[PDB]
């Protein structure tokens, strides 16, 4: 065919019931994730091709960057709770990978302050039980597909995007092929 299991995607031999429709995993420590967000705008181009009613989920992971990795998963939980994903994603990536000015939870906090979230409300979110269960969700979803690498995308709890099986000569063409694959899998 044109889309083949093992080629643009793989199939989970252990499918995950009740999973988010489009589920993306990343780490602010992850170099291809930086590309995916900053150069390729994968998430955004996928959304643009997704059908009516399809919700998109993105979670952070713990298995990169040790102690700071976990802080970043909690901070992403804070970002999701406050709905400020689009204001911190770029400075977190650049603070971790470009300028390397993020070395502690306090430096992560600074990024939110500079993006205009108030100290009081950041610290309240950070310590909140709603953020705790939001961290729990991120971990459980990763555990469900027994995730050992990022970037990763899963469709309908049963298909996993396979970007190595796509041409990378042209970055634009790579993205469209990627988003079209997500759309195809979505309609399966």
């Amino acid at each position: 065919a044109q889309y083949e299991d093992g080629k643009q995607y793989t199939t989970l031999e252990k499918p995950v019931a009740g999973a988010p429709q489009v589920l993306e995993f990343f780490s602010f420590f992850c170099p291809h994730c930086y590309q995916f967000e900053e150069v390729l705008h994968i998430s955004d181009n996928v959304k643009k091709k997704l059908p009516e009613g399809v919700k998109m989920t993105k979670y952070h992971v713990n298995f990169m960057g040790g102690d700071l990795g976990k802080d970043l998963t909690q901070a992403w939980a804070v970002a999701m709770a406050l709905g400020v994903e689009d204001k911190v994603t770029v400075p977190l990536f650049e603070g971790v990978q470009k300028t390397q000015t993020i070395r502690s939870a306090s430096d992560i906090r600074d990024v939110f302050i500079n993006a205009g979230i108030k100290g009081e409300e950041y610290d309240a979110a950070w310590n909140s039980f709603v953020v705790k269960s939001l961290v729990a969700q991120q971990e459980k979803a990763a555990a469900d597909v027994q995730l050992r690498g990022v970037p990763a995308m899963f469709v309908n709890g049963k298909y996993q995007l396979n970007p190595q099986g796509m041409d990378t000569s042209n970055m634009d063409v790579f993205v469209q092929q990627y988003a079209d694959t997500v759309k195809y899998l979505s309609e399966k």
